């Protein structure tokens, strides 16, 4: 009420920017928490205040920073009002320019609505998608992504060329592997044309690096991209140990072929599975147990500090190195055991390695209660949450990869009218909706046809 | 004939899947085996042969005509010896007809550990649904 | 998750046993606040948020809003 009482007088002005360079709409945006806590009233305030002034001009200006309100609530985690604003069906014929969703046609409940792309699509300068995909201050992504323009440019854009880009990079990456294992298991013509791709993803690597738990795998590419690079630079010099270093990076390489996984559906899940929950778990385990082997193994190397007395048979965990490699044995099952020689206490040396079975045992069964804790709803969401994330993400990453005139070849959404003499770009989506039933009073075209 | 055999008693499965709790246990093994056990078993066979390679590099170091000096020499040889590893009847043990002993210790634990985590994943990744979906799907 | 946090309370105050008088004293949580009547009590000072219960607020210690 005391809104409405502000607006009615000539003396206010609703276009007038703060101190920070705000106006209404940003510092609202700046405000909506999320339903549960506020009801979504902010919403409605939202559209009241557009609908006392018919103008474009409020969403069109810009804060200090440089950012229109929506930009604000891509940047901000802000889903409803966002969900709100790019869909806005207005049935005021008058003020029919404001609203950004339109219906087409509508013969009966199914219907094309009509949605718009003018700061939307990645043609400005920093697009809602880019700084929705761009920004991990968030952890809300997802919500932001599901909303229907935004997920049908993504998956319009997989459906075009992101596709055969990304399994173009692989059948190149895959071949760029095969040559290595070659080259490698062997040890001229194919080995020119690896060293110039692994320099070439080396220096896109070194840049990506320069520029920046997602990221990792730049690390990883630029980590073998090093090691192909050193390990070539010293096969010049006659230094036949050098080439050693080699396999190394061919086994990174291969988990690098992991990352190729996060494209299909099933295998992008196994793999996402793959990199994060276990890392975090089997880490933690991995530490406890290499503290664990080192606290054993030091103590059993040293009760068998008694001499071998010409019998290195005799001196089983002898080295120290060589203790920890039997307690391997023995905890993956391959060691020979028996009540070991050289201990003035051989029943209290049996003992502490059948607690050290125990212990171990034991760790497993606590790793396996965390995982099976863990993988119950938590794990379903969020690997769907990271999965579809990251595949937007190269897709802007494909796509920003290209020059210019290709990307207007492609041309995403089309070109179309809008009331009051206007052009626009717009995205048609075919939807049905069979529990409400409306005269449909608001529609661009008579004809329901599709052309 | 052997082979009919074996798929033979394969095949009494089927028969199995008259009885209801039989039934939803040959249901579980087909989902299973459809879903979780491929990925698995690929991804394995591109570690196994990802790291065999560079074990059969380590290994070419000649044994002077001794396949018991220079064990991992074979391709397949390597590749089966890590099948009993992952499966624990190998004899390890350090290789003096190698030319790194360091490299190839770090090279199979880390084989060892990625093996262990892949199969951990394989039954994250059933537990995942197996409460829910797997009973009323079955 | 109980239990964790239970044992953590009990460690945090084992520790704060551990400690003499003037350093316990300078770690002191709190401040002291004018109540009412003439009445000086230690507090602890939350800011808290609520969108859903509206109300003109009436009771205030202090006029100002501002934290100091």
């Amino acid at each position: 009420e005391i809104v409405q009482l502000l607006m009615e007088h000539e003396q206010t002005d609703i276009t007038s920017r703060d101190s920070r360079g705000n106006n209404i709409l940003h510092a609202l945006v700046t405000v909506a928490e999320d339903f549960k806590t506020q009801n979504d009233f902010v919403k409605r305030m939202y559209d009241m205040i557009l609908l006392r002034s018919g103008n474009w001009e409020l969403e069109t200006t810009r804060n200090n920073d440089g950012l229109t309100p929506l930009q604000l609530a891509a940047k901000m985690g802000k889903a409803e009002i966002l969900k709100y604003i790019l869909s806005r069906e207005i049935k005021e014929k008058r003020l029919r320019s404001l609203s950004r969703k339109f219906t087409d046609w509508a013969y009966g409940p199914v219907s094309s609505s009509l949605y718009d792309l003018t700061n939307v699509d990645t043609t400005t300068d920093n697009s809602v998608l880019e700084i929705t995909v761009y920004n991990t201050n968030i952890d809300n992504r997802h919500e932001m992504l599901t909303l229907e323009p935004l997920h049908t440019l993504l998956h319009m854009k997989w459906k075009k060329f992101a596709k055969h880009m990304f399994f173009l990079s692989f059948c190149f990456y895959f071949f760029y592997n095969i040559t290595l294992t070659l080259v490698s298991y062997y040890r001229l013509l194919g080995r020119m044309f690896v060293l110039i791709w692994a320099m070439c993803i080396s220096v896109k690597e070194g840049i990506a690096i320069f520029l920046l738990s997602d990221a990792w795998f730049h690390f990883v590419f630029f980590i073998q991209a090093v090691l192909v690079i050193l390990s070539v630079f010293l096969y010049l010099f006659a230094y036949k140990e050098y080439l050693a270093c080699l396999v190394l990076a061919m086994a990174l390489g291969w988990a690098n072929m992991l990352y190729y996984t996060r494209g299909f559906q099933s295998m992008g899940m196994y793999s996402v599975m793959i990199q994060k929950v276990i890392l975090h778990d089997v880490l933690k385990f991995l530490f406890v147990y290499i503290v664990f082997l080192l606290g054993f193994g030091v103590a059993l190397a040293s009760l068998i500090e008694k001499c071998p007395k010409d019998n290195k048979d005799c001196s089983s965990y002898g080295s120290f190195s060589d203790a920890v490699l039997e307690l391997f044995k023995l905890t993956i099952g391959l060691g020979d055991l028996n009540i070991q020689q050289n201990s003035k206490y051989p029943i209290l040396f049996l003992f502490l390695l059948i607690t050290y079975v125990i212990l171990t045992f034991v760790l497993l069964l606590n790793m396996l209660i965390a995982l099976m804790g863990e993988t119950v709803e938590n794990v379903s969401k969020e690997s769907e949450r990271i999965w579809r994330l990251q595949r937007a993400r190269t897709i802007l990453e494909f796509e920003k990869m290209l020059p210019e005139w290709l990307r207007s070849r492609f041309r995403m959404g089309e070109l179309c009218k809008v009331a009051e003499d206007d052009f626009r770009l717009c995205l048609r989506i075919n939807e049905v909706k069979w529990t409400e039933w409306k005269t449909h009073v608001s529609f661009l075209n008579e004809d329901p046809g599709p052309v």
